[PDB]
C-alpha cells in the first residue's frame, strides 16, 4: 500500500459519513489522526473506536478500548474493561482477523490495535474507496449487521 496520510485524510470524512450508519455511534468526533467516535455496544459497555494512520505500511489503523458505564448512582460514570479474545469476542468479530491487546507502562489503560498490517493484502489498492472499503471491511469486526 502507498495510501499516504494526505491521501487517506482525503477520505478521513468519508469514512464518518458512512459511519453514521452505525446504530451504535452515540458520539461523532473528528480528530487531527483520524477520527474518535462513541459506539454503543451496550447500555453499559463503551467502545471507544479510534483510527490512526500508520507510515509503518502506508496505510490506515485501528485502535480502540472496552469501557464499562455505571450508573449506579446515576452520574453517567464509566470504566475501561479488560477481557481475553474469547471474551472480547463476544462482542467483537474477529473469525480469522487478528488483533493485538497491549497495556501501558502503569497497566492501568490497554488498547484493541487491530491487526491492520496486511490491508492492501484484504482492502486492496482501491486508494479510490479504500477508507471506505477498509472501514467498512474493519467494521465487521465491531458490527456484522452494519455494512457501510
Amino acid at each position: 500500500s502507498m495510501l499516504t496520510l494526505p491521501e487517506y485524510n482525503e477520505q478521513i470524512p468519508n469514512v464518518r459519513s458512512l459511519l453514521t450508519k452505525w446504530a451504535k455511534v452515540e458520539r461523532i468526533q473528528d480528530v487531527q489522526d483520524g477520527l474518535q467516535l462513541d459506539v454503543r455496544l451496550k447500555t453499559d459497555t463503551l467502545l471507544e473506536l479510534h483510527i490512526y494512520y500508520d507510515h509503518v505500511y502506508h496505510v490506515p489503523s485501528i485502535k480502540f478500548r472496552l469501557w464499562s458505564l455505571d450508573t449506579e448512582e446515576d452520574i453517567s460514570s464509566l470504566r475501561l474493561l479488560t477481557l481475553s479474545d474469547s471474551e472480547l469476542r463476544s462482542i467483537l468479530n474477529l473469525g480469522t482477523f487478528s488483533v493485538t491487546l497491549s497495556t501501558d507502562m502503569e497497566m492501568k489503560s490497554v488498547y484493541y490495535y487491530i491487526n491492520n498490517c496486511d490491508t492492501d493484502a484484504n482492502v486492496g489498492s482501491d486508494v479510490e474507496h479504500y477508507l471506505t472499503r477498509w472501514i467498512s471491511l474493519y467494521i465487521r469486526i465491531f458490527d456484522l449487521n452494519f455494512v457501510p
